[PDB]
């Protein structure tokens, strides 16, 4: 149920431009702004940053992940925190994320595999 609620919201922003600092439809979204907003619509309260969201979830490999789990990554840009990116797992090795434009990407790629930290299940 969670996945369908989060993604019904997230799909409204498919193709939108990434905006740094964005956390609502009025501004558009950054990676963890998209997840915070969409999970919020589904009744889950998440913290604002990708790192904070990582630390609020229970972790599991991508092979065990289910749609509606989050997926986290390291070393995607020059950051103080270990976690540098988050997106939404939607099954079949795909994630939906911001992302520029916002939308789907395939996690099977070497790039995502090598930046992967793991998946996280929300509380």
């Amino acid at each position: 149920e969670l996945a369908q609620k989060v993604m019904n919201e997230a799909l409204k922003y498919q193709g939108w431009k990434y905006v740094y600092g964005g956390s609502n439809p009025n501004t558009s979204f950054d990676c963890s702004g998209l997840t915070q907003w969409c999970y919020g619509k589904a009744g889950i309260s998440l913290p604002r940053t990708a790192q904070m969201q990582y630390d609020a979830t229970q972790h599991l490999p991508l092979s065990q992940a289910k749609a509606g789990d989050l997926v986290f990554f390291h070393s995607t840009y020059n950051a103080g925190s270990y976690v540098t990116h988050v997106g939404i797992y939607v099954g079949n090795n795909q994630m939906y994320h911001a992302g520029d434009p916002i939308g789907y990407t395939d996690l099977s790629s070497s790039y995502w595999q090598q930046h992967l930290i793991g998946a996280g299940r929300v509380k």
